[PDB]
C-alpha cells in the first residue's frame, strides 16, 4: 500500500509538470551545485533537465543532497549543446541564456510564460560563446556587491522562480500540460525504473 502512497504523490506532482519550461545545464562544475539544481527544477515543476559536462560528461548525483528528488526530473547527457538547443529552437522553444555582459537584460523582462529552454551554466561569462550565439534572449540577475555573479546554483533558482511567479499567476500549475496518456506512460515507466536496476 505504501508504494501506492509514492505513485499517488507521483501523479499529483505529473499534474503540475511544467512540459513546456525546460532547463539545460551547461558544464556546472561541482555534483552539490548540479544536485541543488536538481531539486530546484523539481521544486518549480521542471519535469526535463539536460546537461553537457566536461570529458563526456558522467554526471553522479548525490542522493544526500537530492533527497531523491532525481528520481521526477527526466535527466538527459548532451554531447552537443548548440545542436540540441537548436532541435527546442526549430521546435518553437524560446533560449534563455545566462550571459554575463552589459548588453544582457535584467533577467525579469523575459516572458517565461511561453514554451521556454532556461541555459544556465559555469563557463567564464555563464554558458558558452558557442550557445550564446543561438540564444534568443541574454540574461543577467542585478548585482550591486563586489561578485560579479551568483554561485550557478543560486542564480538558476532566482531565475526559475520568476519563472514559477509568471506561470503561477496565468494559473499554469492549476491545470496539467501533461495529457493523461503522457501521465500514465510516466507513472508506468518510473514505477518500473525505480523498481529494476
Amino acid at each position: 500500500l505504501v508504494l501506492e502512497k509514492r505513485l499517488k504523490r507521483l501523479r499529483e506532482v505529473l499534474e503540475k509538470r511544467q512540459k513546456d519550461l525546460i532547463v539545460f545545464a551547461d558544464n556546472v562544475k561541482n555534483e552539490h551545485n548540479f544536485s541543488a539544481i536538481v531539486r530546484t527544477c523539481d521544486a518549480v515543476g521542471v519535469l526535463y533537465l539536460y546537461y553537457y559536462h566536461a570529458e563526456g560528461k558522467k554526471a553522479k548525483i548525490n542522493e544526500g543532497i537530492t533527497q531523491g528528488s532525481h528520481k521526477w526530473v527526466f535527466i538527459e547527457k548532451v554531447d552537443n549543446p548548440v545542436q540540441k538547443l537548436l532541435e527546442f529552437k526549430n521546435r518553437g522553444f524560446q533560449i534563455v541564456a545566462t550571459w554575463l555582459s552589459k548588453e544582457s537584460v535584467n533577467f525579469r523582462e523575459v516572458d517565461y510564460t511561453k514554451p521556454t529552454v532556461l541555459v544556465v551554466g559555469n563557463e567564464l561569462q555563464g554558458v558558452s560563446p558557442e550557445i550564446v550565439e543561438i540564444a534568443d534572449k541574454k540574461i543577467v540577475i542585478p548585482m550591486y556587491g563586489m561578485a560579479q555573479s551568483l554561485n550557478v546554483s543560486v542564480a538558476t533558482g532566482i531565475i526559475l522562480y520568476e519563472a514559477q511567479r509568471q506561470r503561477e499567476e496565468k494559473g499554469m500549475y492549476s491545470r496539467p500540460s501533461l495529457s493523461e496518456e503522457e501521465i500514465q506512460k510516466i507513472l508506468k515507466k518510473w514505477a518500473y525504473e525505480d523498481v529494476i536496476k
